[PDB]
């Protein structure tokens, strides 16, 4: 039954893979050599280029996502030879490093071993591998609100944070045979973290705000031509609207508005005066300031969305059909001045692509 | 075949709308009796509960209204019998001067003749009541381009606009019966315009800008239990977001938002400086500042978003099942910021309701 469903989606993927690599001619012997692999061993294993393209097929395949243009460009580590949490552990360190670059992110996706028989080899606990603790008790809320549910549980295996705003949440993961998850404290080295000051208030730092430079997902899961990578953490640059709007804004996380309205000296009593309005636009322009003012790479929405349409055009021309979801791609601050406002997207779900799944706490 | 749909529609209608006005009893009679109306004139008439009500209810199924909190409040006039384009005339000059109530904007809706046979007895050319013209001609763009088609359509007609980048299209309307329709210019007196201006920024005035007080939406179509009111305008107030952030800032309209970006002091140079985000807001600023300066009604978008919130959770207590489309929901100015951005919602289409359709011309 299952070996049926492999087998499509090993056709499906390969006969497309290679057509875009120029490979046309070598689908019919891989294809053979797949059948009797899946026939024996119940799975078959991809090439490094089938993985690496496969990746960012993938990429090219986000919906959600805005920054699809540089989806070639992909840096893709190849680590499915991985058997100790020693080895998962500094491969996680690594990507973190490289990705980084100093500044100059790069867009990075580390492969571990797939689900064998739907058996996770390895299972990270994190949402992203650099992000703040969150802590809620007696009514005092500290840090990342969406991290508590993970922060309460790495807390109960042995870790314990500063109980600061911005606590380094571990690295946290399970093994195959292991009954429990190890955690290895992060490394400061490793993470860039930026201070959030505006061009022209000096009492925003007054704020004391800052955010972590990478944004690197580890909760989704890389399916490529039947394959399950639920372990492949990837990574690019952050669009200011995630920080600014989101992150810092919402009133579910770090809800800053009425603390950055009171610093740029405006009133925050009256919806007409649009104080909230104001306020996300400021703290969204210090972001982008405090970014590129440490050599953090880092994109607004407006460039964002001209690169996202480079990336239609581009599709049209290689004959590719595009597929997005609107309600994603919109950013959260002035969404009406981009092009992706005033057009419709496809929300097809085409593979290779990433899925998120659930965790295994909260 | 028509008659089988219109009886459907009838049964639905009378039975939910009797319903909610207490009087479920009366459904079995008013019933036959309607039975008894499309058996023989191949049509039934509304009664003026049925119509007032029915309107209504249109009003709190239209998935893309976030000011549907005050659905029941609508202000309903049956000009039913109206038959000359002078009582056609006036009835649009009444339903504009009562609906504007000198600033103090009442949800109103002139219910005209219903299409016979699928035939129109009236037929409004204009989107709204009260517009701008558009001119497009040598490169050369005045005015509001979302109207240039009617303009020349209006011009075709013998009508000369003074080409201001604000001249009020005239009222233009065809019977049913004559090939041409006619058209009445607006008399000044009953339109409301407001100026922007700015709370603390006096050079706002050197772009005299200005929009009309009330919209006023005569496109759509209200039906009814079968019956298709094609000609009834209907108006509410603004949301500043449609004039500061659609209106006068697309660039497929007004596009004001470098000279905006000019008289604030802000350069428009940089996508980093996110002047458009900067210059967006202290547009609506002014925008909502003008108008309850003057004394027009208005809604920001944060109150709007808290009584469409109340609209829902009186939806849940009433036992009404809740529709609406995200897409349009949502503000194009910090859509986050509104609880709208973080929920769904079912966009299937209940009727009563209003539907688009297209006009004669372009
Ligand atoms: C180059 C820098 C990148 C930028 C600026 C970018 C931008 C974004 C943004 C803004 C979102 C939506 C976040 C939200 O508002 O909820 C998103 C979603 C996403 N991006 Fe990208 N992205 C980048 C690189 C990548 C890379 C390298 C991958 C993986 C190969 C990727 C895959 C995705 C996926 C899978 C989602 C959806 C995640 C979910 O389910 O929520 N992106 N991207
Ligand atoms: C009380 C004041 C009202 C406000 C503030 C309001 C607000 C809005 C807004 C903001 C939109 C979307 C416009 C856009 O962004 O494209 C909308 C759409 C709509 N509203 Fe309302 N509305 C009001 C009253 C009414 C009334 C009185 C009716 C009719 C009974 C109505 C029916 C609709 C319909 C049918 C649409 C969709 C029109 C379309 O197809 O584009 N609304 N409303
Ligand atoms: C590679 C990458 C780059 C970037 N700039 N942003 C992202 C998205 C980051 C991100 C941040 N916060 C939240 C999410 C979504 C979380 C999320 C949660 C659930 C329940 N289902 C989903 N499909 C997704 C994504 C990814
Ligand atoms: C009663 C009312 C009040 C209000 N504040 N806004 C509205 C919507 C006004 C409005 C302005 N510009 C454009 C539109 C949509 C035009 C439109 C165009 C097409 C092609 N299909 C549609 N369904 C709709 C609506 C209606
Ligand atoms: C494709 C997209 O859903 C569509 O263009 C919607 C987007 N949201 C909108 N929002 C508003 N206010 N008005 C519109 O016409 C639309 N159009
Ligand atoms: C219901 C709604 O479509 C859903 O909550 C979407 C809206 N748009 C979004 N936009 C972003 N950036 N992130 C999200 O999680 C969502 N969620
Ligand atoms: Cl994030
Ligand atoms: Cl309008």
């Amino acid at each position: 039954e299952e070996k049926e469903i492999l087998w499509n989606e090993a056709k499906a993927f390969i006969a497309a893979c290679y057509q875009e690599l120029g490979k046309a001619a070598e689908v019919k012997d891989r294809l053979a050599d797949i059948k009797s692999e899946i026939d024996l061993t119940g799975s078959y294993v991809h090439t490094k280029e089938e993985l690496e393209h496969g990746a960012k097929m993938a990429w090219r395949n986000s919906n959600r996502c805005i920054g699809r243009l540089f989806w070639n460009s992909l840096n893709v580590i190849d680590r499915r030879d991985v058997r100790t949490k020693e080895e998962v552990r500094d491969a996680l360190f690594h990507h973190i490093e490289t990705a980084t670059n100093n500044g100059k992110i790069r867009p990075t996706i580390t492969i571990f071993p797939p689900e064998e028989k739907g058996e996770k080899q390895v299972e990270i606990w994190n949402h992203q591998l650099i992000r703040y603790a969150g802590y809620e008790s007696d009514g005092e809320r500290i840090g990342d609100p969406a991290s508590c549910s993970l922060t309460a549980a790495c807390e109960e295996l042995g870790w314990r944070g500063e109980r600061t705003d911005f606590d380094l949440l571990p690295l946290i993961f399970r093994m195959k045979g292991d009954e429990q998850p190890v955690w290895y404290e992060l490394p400061r080295s490793l993470v860039i973290e930026v201070p959030i000051t505006h061009p022209d208030i000096e009492a925003f730092s007054d704020l004391e705000l800052k955010w972590y430079g990478v944004p690197i997902i580890s909760d989704m899961k890389l399916e490529v031509g039947g394959i399950h990578y639920n372990a492949a953490p990837f990574n690019g640059w952050y669009m200011g609207t995630e920080i600014g709007a989101r992150n810092l804004a919402d009133e579910k996380r770090y809800d800053k508005l009425k603390k950055v309205a009171s610093v740029i000296g405006i009133a925050a009593d009256y919806n007409t005066d649009l104080w909230k309005d104001q306020a996300l636009v400021e703290l969204n322009k210090a972001v982008l300031h405090s970014y590129k003012k440490q050599g953090v790479s880092i994109v607004d929405h407006h460039t964002a969305a001209s690169q996202f349409k480079r990336f239609e055009e581009q599709a049209e021309e290689a004959g590719r059909k595009l597929t997005g979801d609107w309600t994603w791609l919109i950013p959260p601050i002035s969404p009406a001045a981009t092009h992706i406002f005033h057009r419709s997207y496809d929300n097809s779900i085409v593979k290779p692509n990433y899925f998120y799944q659930d965790k295994p706490y909260e």
